[PDB]
């Protein structure tokens, strides 16, 4: 079980079956295997990855399997990083080729950009003997900024196989992906759905921000399996349509990324009481996830917040005696890319095993991992100490929130005290009855010095360009 293998035997199998629709675009397995023999034509030779442009193009995914059977690898990059830190990135790949998805003209100091035009009307044979092996550095992704990840192409292999059996919907599914390409969760929804069949279904950024026309794009692709971030799915469950009854296709989530509230998944439970619905955590340094759970009414009725499960092949978890959770295996990424000091500091790779230092603690419980903060959103406030999310979760856990973000507030490099940004469960009618009512709703869940002294009311809380919820934004708003 090899990735090019699969999809190209899917490919003879069924030529006219599509692979990629972002709204009326559609590529066939067919077209997906040609265009990607023709790329990889003019792409042989080059032993610097390629830089991938663009957003929700089907001729993405050309290029990813393109650059994946010329062996040079690719870097994907979304319209939405800034255009400062893409000249950053393409400086530091060194890229001998980018690919400009997009309709308008891209030009990068480094390499030569071409179009989709450029392959469409290529005459370069459409057979291409795909040259990776295993230790190839596959992709090239950088970090959100909250540095270029390097993946083996086996552990992208070993990844696409723990989907391939973490999935319970079958092959030649209808795939929902929001990621954008430079967030690994996109790669969670690419390579099991070409690798099992399935149609790849592009949610774009306006979809995101359009909340109609997603509703649209769901009702003319009925969904089976969905793959996205907690935020994002929390976004969609005000969509009233959205539940097994009338929307009988959708039966299988995969969620990365953030922690799922226990109020989200339980709506989703509820909703779709057949669904297999999966938590999953991992770093993008472990290969997009590295365990997985599937949230059941037993595991809601039972864990107060979720758990994200047990570890998968290639992912060997260790908890340092400080908590800090430690992967070990072919997970493992091969370090940032000419980034060398950033490197050492996280990983520690000799003798030949790969060890990744995460930054969260974590702690195991009648066999079952858990994620509690990152260590750096941990606050002592009266000497006392937990991880900003416990706060956050135990305001979550109150009829009168429906979703909260809390931002310390500090002078003289500490923290004073801390603002509560929330979404309620109903509209704030009143200013001073919401605050009384939150405040003593928490006499149970919190130590007083644990509670925040204000509360910032919001309609919706922003999300990042990858749908996570945007911190940074959120303490803007807060900030003066
Ligand atoms: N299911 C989950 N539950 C709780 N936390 C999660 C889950 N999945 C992922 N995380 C968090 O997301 C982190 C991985 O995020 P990602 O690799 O996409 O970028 P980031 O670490 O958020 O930002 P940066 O790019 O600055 O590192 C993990 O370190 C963990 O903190
Ligand atoms: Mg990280």
């Amino acid at each position: 079980t090899d990735i090019i293998n699969k999809l190209q035997a899917f490919a003879d199998a069924n030529p006219q079956s599509i692979a990629v629709r972002h709204t009326t675009d559609e590529l066939t397995y067919q077209q997906l295997m040609d265009e990607s023999s023709k790329l990889a034509h003019r792409l042989q030779g080059s032993k610097k990855p390629m830089i991938l442009f663009g957003h929700m193009s089907p001729y993405m995914i050309v290029g990813m399997i393109g650059a994946i059977k010329a062996g040079c690898g690719y870097v994907p990059v979304d319209t939405s990083i800034p255009e400062d830190r893409i000249k950053m990135i393409i400086n530091k790949v060194q890229p001998e080729f980018v690919f400009n998805t997009t309709d308008e003209s891209f030009e990068s100091l480094e390499g030569e950009v071409f179009t989709i035009e450029d392959i469409k009307t290529s005459q370069d044979p459409v057979i291409f003997d795909s040259q990776i092996k295993d230790n190839d550095t596959v992709y090239t992704i950088f970090t959100s900024g909250s540095k270029g990840v390097q993946i083996e192409y086996a552990s992208l292999v070993q990844f696409t196989e723990w989907m391939l059996e973490l999935n319970k919907s079958g092959n030649k599914q209808q795939w929902l992906n929001q990621a954008p390409f430079s967030f690994d969760l996109s790669v969670m929804a690419i390579y099991p759905c070409l690798a099992s069949g399935g149609t790849l279904n592009l949610v774009d950024k306006n979809m995101i921000n359009k909340p109609k026309l997603l509703n649209e794009m769901l009702t003319a692709t009925p969904i089976n399996i969905w793959v996205s971030t907690p935020s994002f799915m929390e976004m969609c469950l005000l969509l009233p349509t959205l539940n097994e009854e009338q929307y009988g296709s959708l039966n299988e989530f995969f969620f990365c990324g953030e922690i799922l509230p226990h109020r989200a998944a339980k709506a989703l439970v509820s909703r779709f009481p057949s669904a297999t619905i999966y938590n999953t955590y991992g770093p993008t340094e472990a290969t997009v996830a590295v365990t997985s759970i599937q949230i059941t009414q037993e595991i809601l009725d039972q864990y107060p917040t979720l758990p994200v499960g047990v570890e998968r092949l290639g992912a060997r978890l260790s908890t340092t005696d400080d908590g800090e959770l430690v992967i070990e295996g072919q997970s493992v990424s091969l370090g940032y890319l000419k980034n060398d000091q950033k490197t050492a500091e996280v990983f520690n790779f000799d003798d030949g095993i790969r060890t990744y230092h995460t930054g969260d603690k974590a702690k195991f419980e009648n066999g079952q991992w858990f994620i509690q903060g990152r260590i750096d959103f941990q606050i002592k406030l009266n000497g006392y100490r937990m991880e900003l999310e416990e706060i956050e979760t135990q305001l979550r856990q109150s009829e009168f929130v429906k979703e909260a973000i809390v931002v310390p507030v500090y002078k003289n490099d500490k923290v004073i005290h801390l603002i509560g940004a929330i979404v309620p469960t109903t509209e704030v009618t009143d200013n001073a009855e919401m605050t009384k009512n939150i405040k003593n709703d928490l006499k149970s869940r919190l130590p007083e010095y644990m509670i925040p002294r204000k509360f910032e009311w919001m309609e919706q809380l922003p999300l990042t360009s990858n749908g996570k919820i945007d911190r940074k934004k959120i303490a803007e708003v807060i900030n003066g």
